């Protein structure tokens, strides 16, 4: 039943119709509130579709109900960036790290929300810890580059912005397909 509404909303998810997935977890919600697989799922769903503030509304009932999911840290944090709420944000992400302390991702989510907070010392530590994690992620090389002109040390700024065309200085010689097809 549970069991039956959720496989809905998996298959209605898969093939797009975004709107009848809903339906589907909004069915499971109704019969049992705190299954929290279906409300992540519920939540993913409006995040797929570009809504984070319908998401959020599924991700603080998970948060409620279980404190053990990064994930759901992540996307929750994610998503207040999103509707532009900085500090529920930080807090959310700080909790995904916590919980899973080589999650880049929430690293370089919580390094651009300190970055636009003006935290340029608290960006490039986070931006630094995603970079332990992937060197190969250049756009993380790039946006320190940004928290350093952001702080008005240009020279460590040009630095980074150098580093991040480094990565790829071999590949743009030596290579014939670069730009996106």
């Amino acid at each position: 039943t549970t069991t039956i509404y959720m496989d809905i909303g998996d298959k209605k998810r898969t093939k797009g119709d975004f709107d009848g997935a809903i339906r589907a977890y909004k069915k499971v919600l109704k019969a049992d509130p705190n299954n929290v697989e279906t409300l992540l799922k519920l939540g993913k769903t409006y995040m797929d579709i570009g809504l984070p503030n319908d998401a959020i509304e599924s991700l603080k009932k998970f948060v409620v109900l279980d404190t053990t999911s990064a994930e759901a840290y992540y996307i929750l944090g994610s998503a207040n960036f999103m509707i532009d709420e900085k500090q529920a944000a930080i807090d959310a992400l700080q909790r995904a790290i916590a919980l899973n302390t080589v999650y880049a991702d929430a690293y370089y989510k919580l390094g651009l929300v300190y970055d636009s907070m003006g935290e340029h010392d608290k960006a490039i530590e986070a931006y630094e810890k995603t970079i332990s994690i992937k060197p190969g992620f250049i756009r993380a090389y790039q946006s320190i580059g940004l928290a350093y002109e952001g702080k008005g040390l240009r020279d460590e700024a040009v630095k980074y912005f150098k580093k991040a065309l480094e990565k790829e200085e071999k590949k743009a010689k030596y290579e014939l397909a670069l730009v996106p097809r």
